[PDB]
């Protein structure tokens, strides 16, 4: 959680009920400005996985990038001639889904004239997934490390990185865009995880033109996929729905529990898929092999959802998502040039925008 400094000046406070009423209907599908990278095909044998046909989770080490907006060389180039607001899908999803968030987060905004850059701070846990964040009683750091919030987060994050690569068909020729991955040399591209980037543009009215990096994890025989893993750590301690007993006949109830307890995580995943234009959101259901060990996991189920329809199922309204973003953009455009910080208050349902000194970070 970022340390609020005494020389930070509050510009605006926004409570969740106000944010929840915001709307900007009519925003079009993103327009591709540049597409990059090479993505692997999904292995449809994983469609046969179920509780009676579980598969061990494999450890597959590939490199993942989560480059912030201003360090992205494609965004730097595009900003010379295109748009006036810049971000990435992960940063946008955090803002757009803020009214679902509980745990703290922050985003830095730099304003130069009529251009805005939204970034994450360097060396933070911004990328980590949360676990049971929106439970009535979230996990507490009361005990050893096995089920602490921090360890649960790293466990979920690790599970997701492995799952997304395991379900790929490594021998199938990849789908390659004309431009390669911008975060690695061609000579070494073999070592990066399967990913395709779409740098997309949106008209948000009032002359606001957003450019942001979006991505897909895989392709399917061409359909583009966003691949994510739900995970079960200890169902009893989580007071959850035991997956090995309930996935066969009550898969919907299991998902419903996930939605209640991981509301922000699931919405941010859905926004990521919608921003990229993925045709499907592919979920794995991954559980510990034993509740007492967080290093070994099994895949119990797989499912796919069309992102537009799934958004409606989790009560995510993109008209509201864009409305929230537009509200924040408008506030920033009215400020003096310089740096600003938006943050979610760790103990209250509100976000605050601060005027921070330019050399703060
Ligand atoms: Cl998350
Ligand atoms: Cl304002």
């Amino acid at each position: 959680s970022v340390t609020v400094r005494p020389d930070w000046v509050t510009i605006e406070e926004m409570d969740f009920p106000r944010l929840s009423k915001l709307t900007l209907p009519g925003v079009k599908e993103g327009e591709d400005v540049l597409c990059c990278g090479a993505v692997e095909y999904y292995d449809k044998s994983y469609d046969r996985v179920n509780v009676k046909n579980e598969k061990p989770l494999q450890r597959i080490d590939r490199i993942f990038h989560t480059v912030t907006t201003t360090d992205d060389p494609v965004i730097r180039k595009l900003s010379k001639t295109e748009g006036n607001v810049y971000a990435t899908d992960a940063i946008l999803a955090t803002i757009m889904c803020c009214t679902r968030s509980n745990y703290s987060w922050d985003i830095v905004i730099e304003k130069i004239g009529n251009k805005l850059f939204f970034d994450k701070r360097d060396n933070t846990e911004f990328d980590l997934l949360t676990v049971n964040e929106t439970s009535v009683e979230p996990p507490q750091d009361d005990g050893n490390s096995l089920n602490s919030p921090r360890n649960l987060a790293l466990e979920a994050t690790f599970i997701n990185h492995n799952f997304s690569q395991q379900v790929l068909k490594s021998n199938e020729p990849r789908y390659k865009f004309d431009e390669p991955n911008p975060f690695i040399s061609e000579e070494e591209e073999g070592e990066v995880a399967s990913v395709a980037y779409r740098y997309r543009k949106w008209d948000l009215n009032n002359g606001i033109t957003l450019i942001a990096r979006c991505e897909h994890d895989a392709v399917m025989q061409t359909q583009f996929l966003t691949i994510k893993a739900l995970n079960e750590w200890d169902s009893k301690l989580a007071n959850g729905v035991e997956w090995r007993r309930k996935l066969d006949t009550q898969r919907g109830a299991v998902l419903a529990n996930e939605l209640r307890n991981n509301a922000c995580k699931l919405a941010k995943w859905t926004v990521q898929a919608l921003l990229a234009g993925s045709d499907q959101l592919k979920f794995g259901y991954v559980s510990r092999a034993s509740v007492r060990d967080s290093s070994k996991h099994v895949i119990l189920e797989t499912q796919q959802y069309k992102p537009n329809e799934f958004a409606t199922q989790i009560n995510l309204n993109m008209d509201n998502a864009w409305g929230i973003l537009r509200c924040i953009i408008d506030i920033c455009m009215n400020q003096k040039d310089g740096k600003y910080l938006i943050m979610k208050d760790p103990n209250k349902p509100m976000i605050r925008l601060y005027d921070i000194p330019d050399n703060t970070f």
